[PDB]
């Protein structure tokens, strides 16, 4: 009789650098973005996020907003810098923002969702090499520790990572995100010693054993389809594939990365610190896996180069980012956990969603039909995986509201509620009230 049972969470995701704004206050010390958006050219128009959408200051706004949608879930992230402004240095303050955000998600029945790290490292752990330094394992021990201890009677649902694949090889690879580098085998070390930082939160997480409480990672996933049948074009899917997905998925649920990659990234690049014991922290038993699913990947080989697969443009619908609107790859990815790496292991949509051109009519609307249309098509495919026997708990629209959205500043708008930034007015978009008949429905 419900397409989606009582039980299942319709959320909506957001992350602390992304809206919280009040960058200098309450103890907040510089994260690695602060210091990115502020290096001239890594940043659209230098945008960055001292402001953002001033959540830290509306958040009862915020809340009392989600609630009139009837949202079940809420993700959002923790600010590292908040927590612990200076290495071994506890704020209270910092600490007190969320656990009034989190009472006030729960006295309105909304499930909090905690990321513990959402690419806001602290400057101070930068300064002290970041994650190339494998002493980070213990900062951010006891920095999640701190939190399951602080807010564990707050909140019941744990991501320890926000996509190491963007920590890793799109901050320190290509360069794209913070701190900026651009050396491979640095990405390759940054990826395990986040991997094993991970494992050391699950540890940490496991002796304490809190009532009721549950752990995951969250990873950002793609499916890579070659141009053609041709054999080039087959091993450079392959490796867009290992690049992306398998060199997460293997570590975590086959404590093993995937050798191919190893062998291939091992040509440009050391590869030497992989070894058993970091192994079985790093692939810990979890009780549920993330799945940010945005778009596919359609590639030909091209010049026997480093990772250098040519990007085919399919000549289908797309969103401002450039992303192809390919739906059925969501039930395609959930499938393939089922199949390969998560078998009967819970599932959560921890991010979807769609950036477009949105302008508040005169009507003083936001007309988002082609956002509507996003996720109208997306969330049957995830009724479709329901009913083929996955085991989908819940799904996060990306995002609550428009915000910063990193390299792209302020320029990309995936909110369902419009935020227009000289007012901070949040206008709820058409695919919030969409999404809020969802809810109350639970038919598509
Ligand atoms: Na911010
Ligand atoms: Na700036
Ligand atoms: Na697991
Ligand atoms: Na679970
Ligand atoms: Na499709």
């Amino acid at each position: 009789m419900l397409d989606f049972s009582k039980d299942f969470l319709f959320g909506v995701a957001t992350a602390s650098y992304q809206v919280e704004g009040a960058y200098n206050e309450d103890g907040r010390t510089m994260s690695i973005w602060d210091t990115f958006s502020r290096q001239d050219g890594k940043v659209y128009k230098s945008h960055n996020g001292d402001v953002a959408c001033d959540h830290y200051h509306l958040y009862k706004d915020d809340v009392k907003m989600m609630k009139d949608l009837g949202i079940e879930a809420y993700r959002f992230s923790i600010a590292w810098p908040r927590i612990f402004p200076a290495k071994g240095q506890y704020n209270p303050k910092g600490m007190d923002f969320y656990k009034r955000l989190t009472d006030e998600l729960l006295k309105n029945d909304i499930k909090p969702f905690a990321t513990i790290y959402h690419w806001d490292l602290p400057q101070w752990a930068d300064d002290l090499g970041g994650w190339l330094n494998r002493e980070i394992v213990e900062w951010y021990g006891e920095y999640a520790e701190k939190l399951f201890s602080e807010l564990g009677g707050y909140i019941k649902n744990w991501i320890t990572l926000n996509e190491p694949w963007c920590s890793s090889f799109l901050s320190y690879f290509i360069g794209e995100h913070a701190p900026g580098h651009k050396d491979l085998g640095e990405a390759l070390l940054v990826s395990h010693n986040l991997l094993l930082s991970h494992g050391k939160a699950v540890e940490i997480f496991r002796g304490l054993n809190l009532d009721d409480s549950k752990i995951g990672i969250t990873l950002n996933l793609n499916e890579v389809f070659p141009a053609s049948d041709s054999d080039d074009d087959k091993v450079a899917a392959q490796i867009a594939d290992g690049f992306q997905n398998r060199w997460f998925l293997d570590p975590l649920f086959k404590g093993k990365y995937p050798q191919d990659m190893v062998e291939y990234f091992g040509k440009y690049a050391k590869v030497d610190f992989i070894n058993d014991e970091d192994l079985k922290l790093i692939s810990q038993k979890l009780d549920f896996l993330g799945v940010n699913y945005y778009t596919r990947a359609v590639v030909q080989k091209g010049n026997d180069g480093l990772l250098d697969a040519v990007q085919i443009d399919p000549g289908n619908e797309r969103t401002e980012m450039g992303w192809e609107i390919y739906p059925e790859s969501l039930y395609n990815i959930l499938m393939r956990l089922k199949r390969e790496y998560t078998y009967d292991m819970p599932l959560y949509i921890t991010e979807n969603g769609a950036a477009f051109n949105d302008v508040v009519e005169d009507d003083g609307r936001v007309h988002d039909e082609k956002r509507v249309e996003f996720l109208k098509q997306h969330f049957k495919e995830a009724k479709r995986f329901l009913n083929d026997g996955g085991n989908l708990k819940g799904y996060f629209v990306w995002s609550l509201m428009d915000n910063f959205e990193w390299a792209h500043g302020y320029s990309k708008r995936f909110g369902i509620v419009y935020v227009d930034y000289e007012t901070e007015k949040r206008i709820l978009k058409d695919s919030a009230l969409w999404y809020k008949d969802l809810i109350s429905t639970r038919t598509i």
